[PDB]
C-alpha cells in the first residue's frame, strides 16, 4: 500500500522566458520523487487547475515534467505566468503533492515606436506648430526612443519637460513645407517609424 507522498525537488520554481519563443521550446523541467516502489511511486505531472492563459501558452509533459512552449508568448500582453504543478503517483489511494511555478516573460524589441501628430495652426521664431507624442510598447532600452526631424528644415522638436510629448516649433521665421518626423528605439536590433506632416 501507498506509504509516501510524492515530493518535488524544490518547493517552488522561478524561470525566465523571452517572449515570441518558438513552439516546442523548453521552458523548465519539474521533478518529484516517491520513496515508494511500483505504481505507488510512478508520478504523473498535471496542471488542469492552471489559468486558461498558462494552459493556452504552455504544454506540461505528463511523464517527464517538461514544460515547453505551445502558444504565442507576448510580454506586452502578459509579463508573468504564475501557476502550480500537481504531481500524484498511481496508488488506488493516489497521494499527491504540489509545486508552484513563476515564469517572468522577458521583453523582445518586437514593437516599433509610434508617433502621433496634431497641428496648432512673419511668424515668430521658436513658435510651436505641432504636438508630437511618442510611445513604444516594449520595456527599458527597447522603449528608449530617439525622435528627430529628418531633412534640413527650419523646424525642430523640444520636449514638454519630463508617452513622451514634444513641441514641433520654429528655428527662424518667414511669410509651405512637408516635414518628416523619425523615431528609433535604443534596443538591438532597433526598430523605427516615421510620420510626414504639412504645416497649417
Ligand atoms: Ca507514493
Ligand atoms: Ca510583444
Ligand atoms: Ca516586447
Ligand atoms: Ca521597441
Amino acid at each position: 500500500t501507498n506509504d509516501n507522498a510524492p515530493k518535488f525537488e524544490r518547493p517552488s520554481y522561478e524561470a525566465e522566458l523571452s517572449e515570441n519563443s518558438p513552439i516546442g521550446h523548453s521552458v523548465i523541467q519539474v521533478k518529484a520523487n516517491d520513496s515508494d516502489q511500483g505504481a505507488n511511486a510512478e508520478i504523473e505531472y498535471t496542471f488542469h487547475q492552471a489559468p486558461e492563459v498558462v494552459r493556452r501558452l504552455l504544454r506540461l509533459d505528463r511523464n517527464t515534467g517538461l514544460i515547453t512552449v505551445q502558444g504565442p508568448v507576448d510580454r506586452e500582453d502578459l509579463s508573468t505566468l504564475r501557476f502550480s504543478v500537481l504531481a500524484k503517483d498511481r496508488g488506488t489511494n493516489p497521494k499527491s503533492a504540489r509545486a508552484q511555478v513563476v515564469v517572468t516573460v522577458k521583453d523582445m524589441n518586437d514593437n516599433a515606436p509610434t508617433i502621433e501628430i496634431r497641428g496648432i495652426g512673419d511668424v515668430a521664431e521658436e513658435t510651436a506648430v505641432a504636438l508630437v507624442q511618442v510611445s513604444d510598447r516594449d520595456e527599458g532600452e527597447n522603449a528608449a526612443v530617439t525622435c528627430v526631424v529628418a531633412g534640413d528644415v527650419p523646424f525642430q522638436l523640444r520636449q514638454a519637460s519630463e508617452k513622451k510629448k514634444y513641441f514641433l516649433q520654429t528655428t527662424t521665421p518667414l511669410d509651405d513645407y512637408t516635414i518628416e518626423i523619425v523615431a528609433v528605439d535604443s534596443g538591438n536590433p532597433p526598430l523605427s517609424s516615421t510620420n510626414s506632416l504639412k504645416v497649417q
